[PDB]
Formats: structure tokens, C-alpha cells, sequence
DNA sequence: AAAGACTCTT
DNA sequence: AAAGACTCTT
């Protein structure tokens, strides 16, 4: 399928490749930084042709972004618009890892807020994710010898309900944050959510606050009690 | 100087993609954070080169979040250190976002990599930019489509370029001057001094509710000083 | 405008 | 944890 021929390439590119740094149109290479910042984009441009090569194999387009829409890859069928899927790269480092996993007060709320479709139109979200260990210009003959900021990436192909958590992952931008836990778990989709619904109800009914939460629920548990007596 | 060898330095200074170990080269994108990204990383040489030609050491952040991008000071001159900070932003009159107004400027140890008292400059080197998902090989360069048709910079003291409205709003930023490239190099700005500069931005309310009952431009915090604060 | 969209620290 | 640190558009 798409995505199992999406989750081999992926994985396999990442077995056969390390990013050098950045390239001059005459030669001259610049090293990488430490800032996820930096890595989170190189984990995105390295991305893009993969994901185009295995959309255009199985007959889908690719769209992306327009600045501030999700998600950074739109793909359909032209035959058949309405069914979507959206994918989202996401990047941390470190064990547990965490993950942001995008607003809950834009598009989950309000149909065309922020994202490039109409939400309605899509049929999945995928979230593809990276974990790294966090770890002079340079010619061509020297990429063996250019220090990296990083080592053992490993990569992920997952549904965003199924490891999404019920903590949010910001608090002035109002992130929905993912399970806290280790990368097999995320690979295995042992979350919380016990289906798509359960996970879009609780992300479109979390108050932005703490205080505004203690009088709602502030996690699963207490979310299912408040389901179980009315809301 | 370091100041002026550095300004001639990035003015001297094409990126067209990541390049790979095995030499496969990947193509730019158009998002927002991927310029900053690509001029962050271009200016870091240029900027190490020059400053050690001057006997300073450059440090960066260890954790992240933390201002400035680049801390260069002597050794023998601890409260002399200079924070120098990389801002982008695109054209197609531009604006930047300068730093946020609840750290390091109100709390001389929040978010900073040396206390706040330990600078005595703080520039802001600003590009400006006007605005292919196949792989390519080395032999290829000159093929490469580039997300950006232009690229200008400058090098300015933050507090000459700082302007009087906000930059963002939840993610509390001074915002610069609205003006052309050409007023940014110059320095024509609106704060008489960075004493001023400095004590805007540690007044300045968050909302423009809080705002309205104290100031919410230079006409208005030089009559509410007036009027004693 | 002014306010709120788009990973990490303490 | 929850709250608040780190360029663009509505």
C-alpha cells in the first residue's frame, strides 16, 4: 500500500543517509548546528522527493502549503478529491520522547482555519516522526569529514489520533501533545485514544487552561467520567 | 573593526539545497522556516572567521530558546561581550521581529546565554529574501531551482532598528521599524536612544486593553512619562 | 492593528 | 504539569 511502501522507503533512506550540511551553487558546504530548529527543516527537505517519488508511484498528488497551513503534504487521487491524506513531520531528539502534534484550536475546530482543504476532505493524518541523539566551510572532496550534530535518527510512519495524548504539548500556542513514551511504543501505536472520534471530542472540547480545565477534565480519565454523566 | 570586517565579511558572501554524505543533494523548500534555517547556518563561518581574526571567542547556546545566536567576547573582557542575532523575513517596506520583551530585557538571567548586564552590544544581522521534489547529483549545481529569486542584508544595533508597535502577539515581540532595506542600514529609527529603546519595551503591556490606559506608541510613553509614569 | 496561527524548558 | 520561552497572516 501507499503507506507501507511510503514507511519502507523512508526507513530504508534513513539506513542509507546522513545529511553533510548545506550546498553553494559553487561547492562550498556549510555544517550543520545543533537547534532542532535547524534539523526539523533538514528532516523536512529530506522528506520531500521520498514521499513524492512513492505518491506519484501509487497515482496520487502531491500538494504542499500558505505560509501557517497544515499539513506539509497534501495527497489525493484526482479521481477522487474528497478522500485526502494529510502528512505532518515532526522532529524532537533525545528514553521518552514527546511530540507537539499541531494546534487544537484552528482547523479540529473550525473547518478551513489554517489548513490548505477543508478538513472534512480528509481522510487521515499521518504523522511522520524523527528521533535524533543530539551530538569551517567545506569542498566536495571532504563530505566524509564534516562533523554532524547528531546520531542514530530513527523515523516513523503513524496515525496522529493514535499517539496522540491527553496533555497538551504547548501552552501559549496551544499544541496537542503526543504520549510520552519510547519510540517502539509510538512504531506500535499503543496510545490512549480508543478511536478517532474519542480523540477529536476530547482535543475540540480542552479548555486552553488549567483553571478553566479543573471545572472539565484535565485528562482521559476524568474526560470519560464527564462522557459518562452528560458533559 | 570586528564591526566593520564583518559587515564587509557577509557582504562578500547561493545556497541551493542539503546535501548528502553520498553526494545526493536535496532541493529547498519554499516554508518560512526554512530560510531563517538556511541563512542561519550560511552566516555561522563567516562570522567564527572574523571574529577569531579579532581574538574573540564565539560560543552559541547549549539549550535551546536561548538569545543570542552568537555571543563573541575576549577572554581578558568578560563585560564587553557582543550578542549578535540572525533575523529573516521575505519581500515580493519590510518588518522584522526582534526578540521577545519578557525575557532577558526585564529579568537579566531569563533565556540568555550571559546575564543581560554582560552586553554591551546587541546587532541584528537581518536578511532579507523575495520570494523541486527530485534529488540531484553534484554535477547538477547549476540546475537546482532556488525558492528565492534575491537575497540583501545588513548589520544594525537592535535598538536603532527597534520600532514602537509589537512584532507578535502570544509570543510577545518588539517588532522593528516598517521601512525600506535602504532606512535599516542607515539606522533611521525612532527611539532617541537605547535608554529609551530599553525602557519602552519593559513597560510596554501585553494586551491593548492593558495599553490603551498607559501607551501604545513613542507619542504616548513620552506624555506618560510626563504625566510621572 | 492587534491577536493568534505555525518545539523546548523549567 | 502547566505555563511561557524561541516569523507570518487574518
Amino acid at each position: 500500500s501507499l503507506r507501507s511502501d511510503l514507511i519502507n522507503a523512508l526507513y530504508d533512506e534513513n539506513q542509507k543517509y546522513d545529511v553533510c550540511g548545506i550546498i553553494s551553487a559553487e561547492g562550498k558546504i556549510y555544517p550543520l548546528g545543533s537547534d532542532t530548529k535547524v534539523l526539523s527543516t533538514i528532516f523536512e527537505l529530506f522528506s520531500r522527493p521520498i514521499i513524492n517519488k512513492i505518491a506519484e508511484k501509487h497515482g496520487y498528488i502531491v500538494e504542499e502549503p500558505q505560509q501557517n497551513h497544515y499539513p506539509d503534504f497534501t495527497l489525493y487521487k484526482p479521481s477522487e478529491p474528497n478522500k485526502k491524506i494529510a502528512i505532518d513531520i515532526k522532529t524532537t531528539y533525545t528514553e521518552k520522547i514527546k511530540f507537539t502534534l499541531g494546534g487544537y484550536t484552528s482547523f479540529i475546530r473550525n473547518n478551513t482555519k489554517n489548513i490548505v482543504y477543508p478538513f472534512d476532505q480528509y481522510i487521515a493524518h499521518w504523522i511522520i516522526g524523527y528521533v535524533y541523539t543530539r551530538v569551517k566551510t567545506y569542498n566536495i572532496n571532504e563530505l566524509n569529514e564534516i562533523p554532524k550534530p547528531y546520531k542514530g535518527v530513527k523515523v516513523f510512519l503513524q496515525d496522529k489520533w493514535v499517539i496522540a495524548g491527553d496533555l497538551a504539548g504547548s501552552g501559549n500556542t496551544t499544541n496537542i501533545g503526543s504520549i510520552h513514551a519510547h519510540y517502539k511504543d509510538f512504531v506500535e501505536g499503543k496510545g490512549i485514544f480508543d478511536s478517532e472520534d474519542e480523540f477529536l471530542d476530547y482535543w475540540r472540547n480542552y479548555e486552553r487552561t488549567s483553571q478553566l480545565r479543573n471545572d472539565k477534565y484535565n485528562n482521559i480519565s476524568e474526560y470519560r467520567n464527564w462522557i459518562y454523566r452528560g458533559r
